[PDB]
C-alpha cells in the first residue's frame, strides 16, 4: 500500500483501465489493461490499426522464446500469440522486476479497442483459466513467487468528442487506509478460477426480486474489472429492468436505452437520478447465514458517453458479472492470501446528495451455501 501507487491507473469510459508497464531490455514502455476477469499476460506484439505501439521482441536482450502458441477467446473477441517470458516492471507499481510470462499477440479479432490507449492486457485471475492449459502461470503468481510481495492487491476504480477519462489505482501487495471510509466487507472466494463470488439476494430500491438465490449465481458470479457493464442471467436481467423501469416510469425511454444499445440525454446538468432507484447486491459473508450489501447508484449503473448515458446493465448467458460500473464508488480488495474479496466504500465514493453507495453489514441469511451453483 504505497503512495506511489495511488492513480497509477487511467482509461477511457467504456474502455477499461490500465496501468503503465516495461517489458523487456531496454524497458519497452506499455499500458496495459487491468483485468480480474482473465489470466493471460499478453501484449500487442505486431503492428494493428488501433494499436500506436507494440513489444518488439527482437528489441529485447532478455527474450526467451518458449516456443508454444497459444489462443485465448473471450466473451466477444479473441487473440492468437507467441509465448515467451521477459523482465516485467510496473513503474508506478513495487519496486521489482519479475521474470513473467507473455503472450505476444500476433493476430487479433474484435479485441483491441480504437483510441482506448492500451496496447496489452494482464490477467489477474487464477492458473484454471489460463491458456494453454494451468501450467501456464500468470503474472501475479510470478510476482509473489519471485518477490517479497505480499499475495493480495486491491482497486479502487473511479467514474468520470472524446470519451471521458477515468482515474484509479491498483495498490499491489496490501490495502490503501485513505482510498476508503468505513468498514471492509469480505465475500469468500468460491473457488480459484475466476475471482467467483456468491450473491444470496437482491433489491431494486429496497424491494426484493424475491428469486431463488441460485439464479444470482445461474453458472456462476465474478467481479471482473476487464468487463464494464453489470451483467446478469437473463432471468435476473429481465426481473432487474422491470423493476428499473418501474421506478423511473415517470419517463420513458426507447427499448433501446434499456437494450444498452443507445443513448439517452437530458439537459445538461438536469439529468433525474431521482427517478432511478438503487441496487443492493448482498454477497456472501465470512459466516454461515451471514452476508453484506453493497449498494449501488444510478450514478454507477448508467455510463456517461446535453449529458448523455448509456444504460450499463446487460443480459448475460454465462452468468453474472460484476463489472467495472460496479467497483466503481468501491474499494476493492482480492486477498487472494485469505481466500476472500473485501468491499468498502471508496474516498471517490458514489456521489448523490440524498443518495451515496454503501457498504452494510451483517444482514442474516439461512442457506447461502445453496445459492451456488456445484459442478
Ligand atoms: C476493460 C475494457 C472494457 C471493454 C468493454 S467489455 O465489452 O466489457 C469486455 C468484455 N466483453 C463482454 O462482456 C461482452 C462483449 C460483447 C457482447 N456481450 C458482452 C470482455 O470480454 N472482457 C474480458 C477482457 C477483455 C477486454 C477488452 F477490452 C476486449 C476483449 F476482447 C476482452 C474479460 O477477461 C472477460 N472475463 C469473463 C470471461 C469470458 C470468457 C473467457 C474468459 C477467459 C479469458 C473470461
Amino acid at each position: 500500500s504505497f503512495v506511489e501507487m495511488v492513480d497509477n491507473l487511467r482509461g477511457k469510459s467504456g474502455q477499461g483501465y490500465y496501468v503503465e508497464m516495461t517489458v523487456g531490455s531496454p524497458p519497452q514502455t506499455l499500458n496495459i489493461l487491468v483485468d480480474t476477469g482473465s489470466s493471460n499476460f499478453a501484449v500487442g506484439a505486431a503492428p494493428h490499426p488501433f494499436l500506436h505501439r507494440y513489444y518488439q521482441r527482437q528489441l529485447s536482450s532478455t527474450y526467451r522464446d518458449l516456443r508454444k502458441g497459444v489462443y485465448v477467446p473471450y466473451t466477444q473477441g479473441k487473440w492468437e500469440g507467441e509465448l515467451g517470458t521477459d523482465l516485467v516492471s510496473i513503474p508506478h507499481g513495487p519496486n521489482v522486476t519479475v521474470r513473467a510470462n507473455i503472450a505476444a499477440i500476433t493476430e487479433s479479432d474484435k479485441f483491441f479497442i480504437n483510441g482506448s490507449n492500451w496496447e496489452g492486457i494482464l490477467g489477474l485471475a487464477y492458473a484454471e483459466i489460463a491458456r494453454p492449459d494451468d501450467s501456464l502461470e500468470p503474472f501475479f503468481d510470478s510476482l509473489v513467487k519471485q518477490t517479497h510481495v505480499p499475495n493480495l492487491f486491491s482497486l479502487q476504480l473511479c467514474g468520470a468528442e472524446v470519451l471521458a477519462s477515468v482515474g484509479g489505482s491498483m495498490i499491489i501487495g496490501g490495502i490503501d487506509h485513505s482510498l476508503y471510509t468505513g468498514s471492509l466487507w469480505y465475500t469468500p472466494i468460491r473457488r480459484e478460477w475466476y475471482y467467483e463470488v456468491i450473491i444470496v439476494r437482491v433489491e431494486i430500491n429496497g424491494q426484493d426480486l424475491k428469486m431463488d438465490c441460485k439464479e444470482y449465481n445461474y453458472d456462476k458470479s465474478i467481479v471482473d474489472s476487464g468487463t464494464t457493464n453489470l451483467r446478469l442471467p437473463k432471468k435476473v436481467f429481465e426481473a432487474a429492468v422491470k423493476s428499473i423501469k418501474a421506478a423511473s416510469s415517470t419517463e420513458k425511454f426507447p427499448d433501446g436505452f434499456w437494450l444498452g444499445e443507445q443513448l439517452v440525454c437530458w439537459q445538461a446538468g438536469t439529468t433525474p437520478w431521482n427517478i432511478f432507484p438503487v441496487i443492493s447486491l448482498y454477497l456472501m459473508g465470512e459466516v454461515t447465514n451471514q452476508s453484506f450489501r453493497i449498494t449501488i447508484l444510478p450514478q454507477q449503473y448508467l455510463r456517461p458517453v446535453d449529458d448523455c448515458y448509456k444504460f450499463a446493465i446487460s443480459q448475460s448467458s454465462t452468468g453474472t458479472v460484476m463489472g467495472a460500473v460496479i467497483m466503481e464508488g468501491f474499494y476493492v480488495v482480492f486477498d487472494r492470501a485469505r481466500k476472500r474479496i473485501g468491499f468498502a466504500v471508496s474516498a471517490c465514493h458514489v456521489h448523490d446528495e440524498f443518495r451515496t453507495a454503501a457498504v452494510e453489514g451483517p444482514f442474516v441469511t439461512l442457506d447461502m451455501e445453496d445459492c451456488g451453483y456445484n459442478i
